[PDB]
């Protein structure tokens, strides 16, 4: 199962995908990868397109 993340951070941008089992596990990892970068932002998840956004 492919989940995508949009990062629109103030210094870091991009699009990352991750192969996961539920969106629970994608969330965990992408949210940890956010912290690691120093991204604190507003999060969204659209289930139909499997896409997390996080915007600083
Ligand atoms: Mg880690
Ligand atoms: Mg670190």
């Amino acid at each position: 199962m492919t989940y995508k993340l949009i990062l629109n951070g103030k210094t870091h941008k991009g699009v990352l995908t991750i192969e996961a089992v539920d969106a629970a596990t994608a969330e965990k990892h992408f949210k940890q990868h956010a912290n690691d970068l120093g991204v604190d932002g507003e999060w969204t998840y659209d289930d139909a397109t499997k896409t997390f956004t996080v915007t600083e």
